[PDB]
């Protein structure tokens, strides 16, 4: 399949982190203000004035020099959050100076566009977008309300737990602006799973 790419990090609870949203063991994370695990999944989002914000640890990550795990805020044609949520995706860029690198990444939220393959990618810094937890969270991130920073020094005043992916932006993916690329569901890795821990009941069937 084909789809299309953006980059965000609002601070918001997850979509995926309610219960009822697929066949999982349990949704994904949600942490409080200080980037702790939450044990409560009905928790009222920073977003909407409550106390579950993001995960700092659901931030990208190089594996190697030809791929790297990460998270994304999805949008599938024609489909619902119950075929996405918790769902693992291989994506192979298809622009941008990325090109030819992979990223499996797990979806744990929904995005807002209609009729399109979208996967607005977990990035600290990478634009608080139409919704702003961080601020609420910790007073903010610095960058422009949509694709956020702009140098990777500009992490160096981030919260520590979101530094390393707001860092990884500009070294493995090179500062790609919103590449394009091919995608198939695939098993989720074990350690996506270790992070949000959450992983769906028809994932064994793929490979
Ligand atoms: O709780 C209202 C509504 O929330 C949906 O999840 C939110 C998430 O909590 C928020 O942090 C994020 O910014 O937006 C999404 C979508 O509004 C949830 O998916 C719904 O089931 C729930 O009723």
């Amino acid at each position: 399949a084909n789809g299309q790419s953006t980059r965000y990090w609002d601070c918001c609870k997850p979509s995926c982190g309610w219960r009822g949203k697929g066949p999982v063991n349990q949704p994904v994370y949600s942490c409080d203000a200080n980037f702790q695990r939450i044990h409560d999944f009905d928790a009222v989002s920073g977003c909407e004035g409550g106390p579950a914000f993001s995960c700092a640890d659901h931030s990208p990550w190089a594996i190697n020099d030809n791929l790297s795990y990460g998270f994304a805020a999805t949008a599938l044609s024609g489909q619902t959050e119950e075929s996405w949520c918790c769902a693992c995706y291989a994506l192979t860029f298809t622009s941008g100076p990325v090109a030819g690198k992979t990223m499996v990444v797990q979806s744990t939220s929904t995005g807002g566009d209609l009729g399109s393959n979208h996967f607005d990618l977990n990035i600290p810094g990478g634009g608080v977008g139409l919704f702003d937890g961080c601020t609420p969270q910790f007073g903010g991130l610095p960058g422009a309300r949509y694709g956020g920073i702009s140098s990777r020094q500009e992490c160096d005043s981030f919260p520590e737990p979101l530094k390393p992916g707001c860092q990884w932006r500009f070294d493995w993916f090179q500062n790609a602006d919103n590449p394009s690329f091919t995608f198939e569901r695939v098993q989720c890795p074990e350690e996506l799973v270790a992070r949000t821990g959450c992983r769906r009941h028809d994932d064994g069937g793929f490979a």
